[PDB]
């Protein structure tokens, strides 16, 4: 059978139409739909490490693309542009409906001092670069394996030219990030966020009589470990539509998302009760 690398879920055999539908399946780039594809993006981390990378290849030979590893475990190939230790690279969303930093460009340099500094357009919280931890190990990652095939010595610094602006309309200011935009990336894919997507969803949740409706990876994560015997699936703040599934059904998720989806921290108790679906709030 065929499942996606990163949400484990199985594809309805009958719509696997096409001998290349499981190369683009396995890629982690694609997710197949009833009728098409649906195009996964790369992270602000996942760019970040293609910068990186490709910056450090550049100095011993041309440089149009790289292959970087992900914390879900799927290498991805980023087009990028650099030349003599300089990478330019832009972040793409896939079929995603709006992410405010699609197209976003990240800049990568080599440096004399070794190691990976975060320049301009990165934003900072609490006297730190905001990076977070799984950004931050995938892009270490890339780095040692690129310094080592391409015997480099020196570090890079990743910049992102436009991130301070992009960042004032991002909202993170009121998280405490000041000064540029934040590096992150549980999976290193963004998730295609559209109707459509939802809809293919839960269609291919109904494969499965039990199912996890989850807020986001930490969450999944959760339930792959707390309730095993349920398939878990990632559906952010659109819950109403994965309730609409017939089989048992357990919501988890983070206080964040779900009184989004609620209306208020006192709303998922009670539309918990109110829908019949237990709520888990980690």
């Amino acid at each position: 059978m065929l499942i996606d690398p990163i949400e484990l879920y199985r594809y309805p055999e009958k719509w696997i139409k096409d001998r290349d539908a499981e190369k683009k399946v396995r890629s982690g780039l694609y997710i197949l739909t009833e009728d098409g594809y649906l195009r996964r993006g790369i992270t602000t981390g996942t760019t970040a490490s293609a910068a990186a990378v490709a910056a450090i290849a550049s100095l011993k030979e041309k440089v149009e693309k790289v292959k970087v590893s992900t914390p879900a475990g799927v290498d991805v190939e980023v087009e990028v542009e650099a030349e003599k230790g300089f990478a330019r690279v832009r972040k793409f969303s896939g079929d995603h409906e709006f992410d405010v930093t699609n197209g976003i460009i990240f800049e990568a340099e080599v440096c004399e001092t070794s190691g990976i500094f975060f320049g301009r357009g990165v934003g900072v919280k609490a006297g730190e670069k905001a990076v977070s931890r799984s950004a931050k190990l995938q892009i270490l990652e890339n780095f040692i394996k690129a310094s080592r095939e391409f015997n480099f010595s020196g570090g890079v610094r990743i910049s992102v030219p436009d991130g301070e602006e992009v960042a004032k309309k991002t909202g993170n200011e009121k998280v405490g990030i000041k000064g540029g935009i934040s590096i992150l990336g549980t999976t290193g894919f963004v998730e295609p966020w559209c109707k459509k997507l939802v809809e293919t969803k839960l269609k291919i949740a109904m494969q499965y009589h039990r199912i996890a409706i989850t807020t986001g990876r930490k969450a999944w994560l959760y339930a792959r470990k707390k309730f095993p015997e349920y398939q878990p699936f990632v559906f952010g703040v659109h819950i109403d539509e994965a309730l609409k599934h017939p089989g048992e059904k357990i919501i988890v998720g983070f206080p964040g998302l779900l009184k989004i989806w609620a209306g208020s921290r006192d709303r998922i108790e009670e539309r918990a009760r109110e829908e019949g679906v237990r709520v888990v709030v980690i």
